[PDB]
C-alpha cells in the first residue's frame, strides 16, 4: 500500500506522542496517562485522608497576613501581594474546574486548608535570593497544606506578567491538594535530571508537576510556561477527587473568540502562545486557532496533542473530554476529527482535512486543500461527509488509503459489481456531487461523500 | 452472568429475525439483505440494460386509454379510473423516494416505459373474475414494462379502499423497473407453498415482490397489507439504480404526527396499522408510536424490525438509515436505541429503555420505567447519557449486564480502587445526580449517567 504524503501526514500525526502499551521512548519506559496519574498520586494522599478516591471536598484557602513561624523554617515572611493574590486565585480556578473541588476564601484568625506566604530569608536569617518555592502535602500535621514562594524573585512577586510564576502557584498547589512530583526527587537534594526520570512522560508537557521541561519530550514552547494543569494533572487531580462535570456545558469556544473567560484558554491576538490541556464536561465545542500564519496540526481526539500557533506539543485534550470542531489559520494545517460528527475549517493555506468516524462537515476554505479518506468507515451511507466548499480543479479528494485491497477504478455512469469502484454523479437540481465508493467485500454501495459544488474525476486521488 | 429480565428482554429484542450469517430459519438458508436483494435482482436488467448496476433512471410512464392489443392475449380493456391514477401514483412515488428514479407522465401517442391499463377476460373472451394482475420486465420488446390489472376484482378497482389493491400496484411496478420475486414461480404454474422458498426471508415481512404473507416468518399485520416497498426490495431497487439521497433529508417524523405526506408513514389515530420500511436521508428522525395503547417494541437500528401499534415485524429501517429519536405509547414498551444519540420517550406504562452508545437522554415517562445499561462504552464519560424525568422509589436504572465481569457494589462516597463499584453523587446546586461507575479494568472511572433528579442506592439494580 503505498499512500499518498496527504494520508501518511495525517497516519503519522494520529500518532504523534504515542504513550503506553509497552513502548519505549527516549529508551524510558512509556506510562499511559493512567499509569502517570497513579504515579502522581503515588502518595495516596489527599484532604479527605489516605487511599480516599473519587471523593470530592469542599476547602478553604487562605492569604496569611502573618506568621509565627514557617514550618520549613525559612523566615523574613512577606504577605501576598495584589497581583499574587489574583493569579493564585486564578490557579485555584484551573484545578476546581477540572476536580470536584470548590474554593472558599477564609480571613482572620480562621484556619485554613491551604495558606499561602512568602518567605525572603533563611533559617540562619541570611538573604535567600536563590530558591524558588515549595508546599506540603494534605495531612493534619503543622502546616499541611500550606505553601511558600520566594518574594525575592521577581517571578514569584510578578506572577501576571511572568508565567513561571503563575505556573509554581499552579504546581505547588497541586503538591498542597495531594499529587506529586511525577518522580521520586526534590530540589535541593544533589543535581538530577530527565535521565533520571522513572518514566518518559515525566516533563512539562505532561505534568506541571515535573521537574523536567517540555523539550525533553519533544515539545517546544518557545520560551514560555503553561499555567495550567495539564494532561496527567488532570486525570492525577480526578483521580483523588472525580471529575468536575458543571464545568463548561454549554457549546465553548478555546482560542481565539473564546467564550472561557479564562487566560489560559484564550488568545486575543496572534502573538498569544496557547498552552493548554482542556477539560470540558458537555456541549458542542470548538478549537478555533484561526488566528495564527504558522502551519498548525490539531488533533481532536481524546488525549491527543497538537502543534498550535507555532509551538509544538502545546495543545492536547483531556481524557474524558470530547470537542467538536477546529478552525486552522492561514497556515498549512492538518485537522484530524474524533468519532464524533466534526466540522472542521482549514482557513486560507493548503489544509489536509480528516473527519474520520462520523458525519463529519468540511470546510477547506482558501488554498488547494485535501479531504484524506482513510476507512470505508469514515463517511457511510447511514452517516456521510458532506465537503460544503469544494473547488474543482483546485481541492482534492484522496482515497489513497483504499489502495491497501486494490487500487480503486473510476466508473462514469455504473458499478460492474467487482468492487473497489469510485463513481461521482451530479445533482443538477440540487447542485450536488454524490462521490460513491463500492468497496471490495462490500455487497452494496456502502461510502459516500456529498460535495456542495462540482468535482472533477482528475480531482480525486485514487 | 445471571441477568435481569428487562435487560434479557433488550439483548433478545436486539436479536429479533436476525438473519444471513450461516443461520437457518423455519429449516431454510437464511439471506442477508444484500443476498436477497441479489436474489431479487437476478435477472439482471433494468430500464438501463442488463447487467447495469447504479444508474439512475429518468423514466415516463402512462394510464392507456386504448390499446390494439394486450401482451398476454387477455382482452376486455378497460382504462385506469380516478382512484387507481391516484394510487398507481402514489406507488411510484413509493419507489423514486429510494431509488434515483424520476418517474414523469405522458399521454396521447407517446409511448412510455412503464404502463396501466385493466382487462377483464381471457383470450377466449370469457369474463376472469379469478386472476389479479401482472407485468413485464424492462427490455426493448413489445409490452416490456407495461402492467395489467384485472377490473372485476374490486381491489384493483378501489386500491384506495382495498389494501391488496395498492400493495399490488407497488410489486407490479416493482417488476416493470426490474424486480423479480425472491423465488423461481409465477401465479399459476401449479401450487407452490412457502415451503419452495429458496430462502427464510421470502415474504411480505421483507419484499413486497414474495408470494409468501408476513406470517410465513413469524410477522403479524392482522389481515392488512403494506403498500410500500419492505427492507429487501429498498436494498434491490438501490442496487439497480442507486439510492435517493435526497429525500427527508429534513427532520422527519414517522408514524403520529408525522411531516412525511405519505400515507403509508402516517397514523392519524389509534386504528392506524402502519406496515413500511423506512428510507430516509439526513436530519435527525422520530419514530413518534405515541398513540397506541399496544406494548410496542421499537428497535432505532438500521434494518432491524420492530413491533408496532399491536402488529408483530411490520416496522423496519433500511439499510444505510440512521433514525434518532423513538416515543412510545401508553403501553408497556421496550425502546432500543442504536449507536447514535437517541432521544427516547417511553410514554405511559412501564417501558424499557436502552440508549446504546452515544450520548443518549432518556425520559421513561409515567410508570414504572428502566433504563438498560449493557457495557461500559453505553455511557463513556466523554459521551455521557442523560436521564431527564427520573422518579426515585419508582424508576429504575439497571445494570446487572456488568455481573458477567463481577457483580458490582455500591459504595457511599469514595471508590477503593477495586473496580466494579458504583457510586451515587449528588449536586445541590444543579439537583443532578451523578451514577458514576468504576468498571472492571478501568484505571480511571470511565462511566457515567447524569440523572435530572435524585435517586436511591435502591432504585440501581445491580
Ligand atoms: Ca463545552
Ligand atoms: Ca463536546
Ligand atoms: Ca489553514
Ligand atoms: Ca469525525
Ligand atoms: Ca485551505
Ligand atoms: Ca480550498
Ligand atoms: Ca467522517
Ligand atoms: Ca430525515
Ligand atoms: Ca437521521
Ligand atoms: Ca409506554
Ligand atoms: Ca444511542
Ligand atoms: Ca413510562
Ligand atoms: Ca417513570
Ligand atoms: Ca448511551
Ligand atoms: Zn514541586
Ligand atoms: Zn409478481
Amino acid at each position: 500500500a503505498n499512500t499518498s504524503s496527504a494520508y501518511n501526514s495525517v497516519y503519522d500525526f494520529l500518532r504523534y506522542h504515542d504513550r503506553g502499551d509497552g513502548l519505549t521512548v527516549n529508551g524510558k519506559t512509556s506510562y499511559s496517562i493512567d499509569q502517570a496519574a497513579a504515579q502522581i498520586t503515588r502518595e495516596n494522599v489527599s484532604w479527605n485522608g489516605t487511599n480516599v478516591f473519587g471523593k470530592s471536598a469542599n476547602l478553604t484557602f487562605k492569604f496569611l497576613q502573618s506568621v509565627s513561624s514557617i514550618p520549613s523554617g525559612d523566615t523574613g515572611f512577606v504577605k501576598f501581594n495584589a497581583e499574587q493574590i489574583e493569579q493564585a486565585k486564578l490557579s485555584l480556578q484551573s484545578w476546581s474546574d477540572v476536580a470536584n473541588l470548590t474554593f472558599t476564601e477564609v480571613t482572620g484568625n480562621k484556619s485554613a486548608n491551604i495558606t499561602f506566604g512568602n518567605y525572603t530569608r533563611d533559617a540562619s536569617g541570611n538573604l535567600d535570593y536563590g530558591t524558588q518555592a515549595y508546599a506540603y502535602y494534605p495531612g493534619n500535621y503543622q502546616g499541611a497544606g500550606s505553601s511558600w514562594y520566594n518574594y525575592n524573585q521577581s517571578n514569584i512577586r510578578n506572577p501576571g506578567s511572568e508565567e513561571y510564576g503563575r505556573q509554581t502557584f499552579t504546581h505547588k498547589i497541586g503538591h498542597a491538594l495531594g499529587l506529586a512530583h511525577p518522580g521520586e526527587y526534590n530540589a535541593g537534594e544533589g543535581d538530577p535530571s530527565y535521565n533520571d526520570a522513572v518514566y518518559a512522560e515525566d516533563s512539562y508537557q505532561f505534568s506541571i508537576c515535573s521537574y523536567w521541561g517540555e523539550n525533553e519530550t519533544g515539545a517546544d514552547y518557545n520560551g514560555h510556561y503553561g499555567g495550567a494543569p495539564m494532561i496527567d494533572d488532570i486525570a492525577a487531580i480526578q483521580r483523588l477527587y472525580g471529575a468536575n462535570m458543571t464545568t463548561r456545558t454549554g457549546d465553548s469556544v478555546y482560542g481565539f473568540n473564546s467564550n472561557t473567560d479564562r487566560d489560559f484558554y484564550t488568545a486575543t491576538d496572534s502573538s498569544k502562545a496557547l498552552i493548554f490541556s482542556v477539560w470540558d464536561a458537555g456541549g458542542t465545542d470548538t478549537f478555533d486557532f484561526s488566528g495564527y500564519s504558522n502551519n498548525q496540526r490539531i488533533n481532536l481526539n481524546e488525549g491527543s496533542f497538537s502543534d498550535v500557533g507555532g509551538l509544538k506539543g502545546n495543545v492536547s485534550i483531556a481524557h474524558g473530554v470530547t470537542i467538536e470542531n477546529a478552525i486552522g489559520g492561514s497556515g498549512n494545517d492538518i485537522l484530524v476529527g474524533n468519532s464524533a460528527d466534526n466540522i472542521l475549517q482549514g482557513g486560507a493555506g493548503n489544509d489536509v482535512l480528516y473527519g474520520g468516524a462520523g458525519a463529519d462537515t468540511l470546510y477547506g476554505g482558501a488554498g488547494r486543500d485535501t479531504f484524506v479518506y482513510g476507512s470505508g468507515q469514515d463517511s457511510t451511507v447511514a452517516a456521510y461527509d458532506w465537503i460544503a466548499d469544494f473547488q474543482k480543479g483546485i481541492d482534492k479528494i484522496d482515497l489513497s488509503a483504499f489502495r491497501n485491497e486494490g487500487q480503486l477504478s473510476f466508473v462514469q455512469d455504473q458499478f460492474t459489481g467487482k468492487g473497489q469502484e469510485v463513481m461521482l454523479q451530479w445533482d443538477a437540481a440540487n447542485s450536488i456531487t454524490n462521490l460513491w465508493l463500492h468497496e471490495a467485500g462490500h455487497s452494496s454501495v456502502d461510502f459516500l461523500v456529498r460535495i456542495v459544488g462540482q468535482a472533477a474525476q482528475s480531482d480525486i486521488i485514487v
